C-alpha cells in the first residue's frame, strides 16, 4: 500500500521499461519481477500466465511480500539474465518510440524463444533447488527458471524434496512467494508425504503456514505418519498454527 509505484520504481533500473526503456513504467510482471510500460505490458498479456502475470503498480492492490519480492529482483537483474547475449549477438533492443510489431518480436524472442540467454544458468532444476535453500539467491532462482528449471523439481534418490520445501526450510517468505508466482504446486509432498504446509508447521513458521493456506494448501493432507498439519501443530504445542488451521477449516 505504501506507494507501491514509488517504491517499485525506486529499485535499480525500474524507472525504465524492462523491454523498451520507456520511462516511468506503471505496469509489472509479478512472476518475472519487472516493470513495464503500457505498450509492453499489453504485449505481455498476449503471452499467457505461464510466461507473464501483468499487474498495475497504481491501480491494483499489493501484498507486502510481493512488493519486497519485486525489490529483490528488478529490470537490471532480470535483463542480466534475459538479455545476457544481446551485446555479443550485436542485435538491437527496441527503444520507447519503436513499432508495436518490433516490441512484439523482441518480447517473444526474449521470453518465449529465450533467444538471448547464455547456454548455462548444467542442471537448472538442481540449481533452482540449491538457490531456494538457506540463504536463498532470488537472482539465481530467476536464472535457473529462465533456463527451464522445473519449479516442482524433485530431489530424487535423496529426500524427494522440492524448491518450495527448501524455501520453507530456509524460512524465506520471498523465495516461497517467488516459486508460487512461478507455478509451484503448494501441495507437492516429499517422500514422507510432507507437503510445504507440513514443513512450515514442523518448523513453527507461522508466516509461511499462513502464506500456504492463502494459496490453497490442502488442510487435510496426511503424511506417512498419518499426521495432518493440525496434529503436528498440537504435538509441537504451537497455539498460533493450531489457531490458523482451525480457522482455515471454518
Ligand atoms: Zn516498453
Amino acid at each position: 500500500v505504501g506507494h507501491v509505484v514509488a517504491q517499485v520504481q525506486s529499485v535499480d533500473g525500474n524507472a525504465q521499461c524492462c523491454d523498451c526503456r520507456e520511462p516511468a513504467p506503471e505496469w509489472a510482471s509479478i512472476n518475472l519481477g519487472v516493470t513495464l510500460c503500457i505498450q509492453c505490458s499489453g504485449i505481455h498479456r498476449s503471452l499467457g500466465v505461464h510466461f507473464s502475470k501483468v499487474r498495475s503498480l497504481t491501480l491494483d492492490s499489493w501484498e507486502p511480500e510481493l512488493v519486497k519480492l519485486m525489490c529483490e529482483l528488478g529490470n537490471v537483474i532480470i535483463n542480466q539474465i534475459y538479455e545476457a547475449r544481446v551485446e555479443a549477438m550485436a542485435v538491437k533492443k527496441p527503444g520507447p518510440s519503436c513499432s508495436r510489431q518490433e516490441k512484439e518480436a523482441w518480447i517473444h524472442a526474449k521470453y518465449v524463444e529465450k533467444k538471448f540467454l547464455t547456454k548455462l544458468p548444467l542442471h537448472p532444476g538442481a540449481l533452482l533447488f540449491r538457490a531456494s535453500g538457506h540463504p536463498p539467491s532470488l537472482p539465481t532462482m530467476a536464472d535457473a527458471l529462465a533456463h527451464g528449471a522445473d519449479v516442482n523439481w524433485v530431489n530424487g534418490g535423496q529426500d524427494n524434496a522440492t524448491p518450495l520445501i527448501q524455501a520453507t526450510a530456509a524460512n524465506s517468505l520471498l523465495a516461497c512467494e517467488f516459486l508460487l508466482q512461478n507455478g509451484a504446486n503448494v501441495n507437492q509432498a516429499d517422500s514422507a508425504g510432507r507437503g510445504p504446509l507440513h514443513h512450515a508447521t514442523i518448523l513453527g513458521h507461522t508466516g509461511l503456514a499462513c502464506l500456504f493456506l492463502k494459496r490453497g494448501a490442502d488442510l487435510g493432507a496426511r503424511d506417512s505418519e498419518g499426521r495432518d498439519p493440525l496434529t503436528i501443530a498440537m504435538e509441537t504445542a504451537n497455539a498460533d498454527i493450531v489457531t490458523l488451521l482451525r480457522l482455515a477449516k471454518m
